[PDB]
């Protein structure tokens, strides 16, 4: 061979056949990121749009987030821009979400009520080649009760085929979370922060 082409079969891991695995059974995979715990899930399958009201349970109108592995992975999928993509090509990828418009996607099951969808690049390795080509369903488990599980072999045990766990884990701090409505021309770029007492650069060692 002269030019440096692609091998055909790609190595696939034991925690790729094990995602793969759960999806085939039509099941709802769970993993957290660099925040909180998050949602994975065959986007375009009946068992999202089901799984996904028992999460929420509020109204099927507003539209839902997906997780992709960049912008470029998600051509014909959604609705992006100019200056739009500029700005999230700036401080991408990171443990925040990014929201866009619509394509010309007819299932309004995961569209919602409304021409918009959401959009995740998380820093999930695995995760990021999946969704790159085909693209899955990204939804935050932290609703009412207690969504987030603390320890992995109580998830297993809980749901014994209804919520995979995750071989990978967490990423970073449990929180918090940053949440991005990235349109068009203006960004959302909205961050969960605490209250007007931010950090100073002032003096003081002292912490006692």
């Amino acid at each position: 061979m002269l030019i440096r082409k692609i091998t055909r079969k790609n190595p696939s891991p034991d925690v790729l056949e094990e995602a793969i695995s759960v999806m085939e059974g039509g099941g709802i995979v769970i993993y957290p990121t660099d925040t909180i715990y998050g949602l994975g899930v065959n986007a375009l399958d009946e068992d999202a749009v089901r799984r996904l009201f028992r999460v929420k349970g509020r109204s099927p109108h507003k539209p839902v987030s997906i997780c992709v592995s960049c912008v470029d992975e998600i051509p014909r999928f959604s609705r992006p821009s100019g200056d739009a993509m500029e700005l999230m090509e700036r401080i991408l990828p990171g443990p925040y979400t990014v929201v866009l418009e619509r394509n010309e996607l007819i299932p309004d099951v995961i569209t919602g009520g409304s021409s918009r969808v959401g959009i995740r690049v998380p820093d999930d390795e695995i995760c990021r080649r999946i969704a790159a080509r085909f693209p899955v369903t990204a939804t935050s488990a932290n609703i009412s009760g207690k969504p987030p599980s603390p320890r992995l072999e109580e998830i297993v045990r809980d749901l014994d085929a209804v919520d995979l766990v995750l071989d990978a884990g967490d990423c970073l701090d449990m929180e918090p979370s940053t949440v991005i409505d990235l349109t068009v021309n203006p960004p959302r770029v909205l961050r969960r922060g605490k209250g007007p007492l931010d950090p100073v650069l002032l003096r003081g060692a002292g912490d006692v």
